[PDB]
C-alpha cells in the first residue's frame, strides 16, 4: 500500500498529530521532538507521551510509519567544539524524547564543516554519532541526504555511506532520501533510468532495508541547481511526470513518503490528492 503522510505541527501538542494525519488523508507522519529555542529542550510529560500512544492507537498508526526530525541548530560536523558539545548533548536529549514518545526513527542533515573541510568534518559527525548511539538505546538514527550549500555534508550518497561505515552501532544508522535534495544534486527521479541508478546506488552503498523514509518534495529549480528550496507536489521541476516515474518503482512504494512541501495541513492534504491523481492518471500500479 502507499505509505504518506507529512511533516506535522507539534504545537498544539503531540497527541493531535494521529488525528490530523488521518484528516490530511496520510497514515505517516514526522514531527520535531520539541520546540526549543536553543540548546536545551523539555521531554514531553508522561501524561503528554501516554497521549500521543493512545491516538496512535485509536487511529492505527503504523509506528514504522512515524519520524521525527531533528531542528536546524544541531551540526555535528561544526568545527566549533562547543557547537558540536551542545549539539551532541541535544541530540541525545532528542533520542529520549524519540524514547519518550515511542517514535522509533530520528532523523538529521549530517552537518556543515563551515569549510574546514569534508574529511574532517565527517570525522566529527562520525564521533558525535558515536557518543550519542554509544549513550542510548533503540532509537534509529536516520542521515538525510541535503543540497550541495556552504558547507553541506550528504549532498551525495557516497557521504552518507563513509559516515555510517565507521559508525559504532550501525544497525542504529539509516538513511532518508530527499527528493529536492538529490535533484539539487544531480539525481535525476524523473527519469526511470535516475531512478534505477538511485536504486543501485541505495542497494550498494547501505542496502535498500536501510532507506527508512522518502521526504517528498517538488523543487523550485532544475536538477542540479543546489538552490534547496521546496515546492508543492507538481507543481515544481520534478513535475506530475517526474513523480508519477518514480512512483512506479516497487522499491520506492516501500518506503512512506513524507510532504515537507510549503504551507502546513492544509495545503499538505492537497499534495496528498495530488499525489493519487497522478497514480491514477498516469496508470500506476498500484
Ligand atoms: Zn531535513
Amino acid at each position: 500500500m502507499i505509505k504518506i503522510g507529512a511533516h506535522m505541527p507539534i504545537s498544539k501538542g503531540f497527541d493531535r498529530v494521529p488525528q490530523d494525519t488521518v484528516n490530511i488523508g496520510g497514515n505517516s507522519f514526522q514531527i520535531f521532538p520539541h520546540n526549543a529555542r536553543s540548546w536545551s529542550a523539555k521531554l514531553p510529560s508522561d501524561e503528554a507521551a501516554t497521549k500521543f500512544k493512545r491516538e496512535m492507537k485509536k487511529h492505527g498508526i503504523d509506528w514504522e510509519n512515524a519520524f521525527c526530525h531533528s531542528g536546524y541548530l544541531i551540526n555535528l560536523a561544526s568545527p566549533k567544539d562547543d557547537i558540536w558539545q551542545k549539539s551532541v548533548e541535544l541530540l541525545k536529549k532528542e533520542v529520549e524524547i524519540c524514547r519518550k514518545l515511542g517514535i522509533r526513527y530520528l532523523n538529521i542533515h549530517p552537518g556543515s564543516h563551515l569549510g574546514t573541510g569534508e574529511e574532517e568534518g565527517i570525522d566529527r559527525i562520525v564521533r558525535g554519532l558515536n557518543e550519542v548511539l554509544n549513550n542510548t538505546e533503540g532509537v534509529v538514527i536516520l542521515l538525510e541526504n541535503v543540497s550541495q550549500k556552504g558547507g553541506n555534508i550528504g549532498y551525495k550518497l557516497e557521504q552518507l555511506k563513509k559516515i555510517r561505515d565507521l559508525v559504532d552501532q550501525r544497525d542504529r544508522v539509516a538513511i532518508t532520501y530527499d527528493t529536492c535534495h538529490g535533484f539539487d544534486s544531480g539525481y535525476d527521479i524523473t527519469k526511470k533510468e535516475g531512478v534505477e541508478a538511485l536504486l543501485n546506488e541505495i542497494e550498494s552503498l547501505f542496502g535498500l532495508e536501510r532507506l527508512k523514509m522518502i521526504h517528498l518534495n517538488d523543487s523550485k529549480y532544475p536538477l542540479g541547481a543546489a538552490k534547496d528550496r521546496h515546492e508543492r507536489i507538481g507543481s515544481g521541476f520534478i513535475g506530475e511526470e517526474g513523480f508519477a516515474v518514480f512512483f512506479s518503482f516497487k522499491e520506492i512504494q516501500e518506503v512512506p513518503w513524507i510532504l515537507e512541501t510549503p504551507g502546513g495541513n492544509e495545503e499538505h492534504a492537497e499534495d496528498i490528492k495530488k499525489v493519487f491523481e497522478i497514480i491514477e492518471k498516469f496508470g500506476i500500479e498500484v
